[PDB]
């Protein structure tokens, strides 16, 4: 199931080619990546790093996930956080964006390991 989870992780959180950082980028990507299909996803982060840079976070020392498990890892990466404004409903979802290079936390599973969940 880690391959279905890994694929959903890429679609929802990975975009190496762009740098984003604007409301317009959130409005476009949230839609293109299928997160406003039936409802406006309240909050989402996009990681602007190479796929191998992110799979490589799985190899760092283990830390606690918000759920108690110890299969989470951290890394400082360029991201764009998109927050729903609440003005409208799907499919016309409007977001506000914040850009930064910050510490993120992801869950890795399988052998070999792959990112299967974005913790925080």
């Amino acid at each position: 199931m880690q391959d279905g989870m890994y694929q959903r992780f890429l679609r929802q959180h990975v975009h190496p080619e762009e740098t984003g950082g604007s409301d317009r980028y959130c409005n476009l990507m949230m839609q293109r990546r299928k997160m406003t299909l039936y409802h406006c996803k309240r909050f989402n982060t996009f990681i602007h790093e190479d796929i191998w840079n992110i799979r490589s976070i799985c190899s760092t020392t283990n830390i606690q996930c918000k759920n108690g498990k110890m299969n989470c890892h951290e890394g400082v990466v360029k991201v764009t956080d998109c927050r729903d404004t609440g003005s409208s409903r799907a499919p016309n979802c409007r977001y506000r964006a914040i850009a930064s290079t910050r510490r993120v936390v992801i869950a890795c599973e399988g052998n070999p390991q792959v990112p299967v969940h974005f913790d925080g």
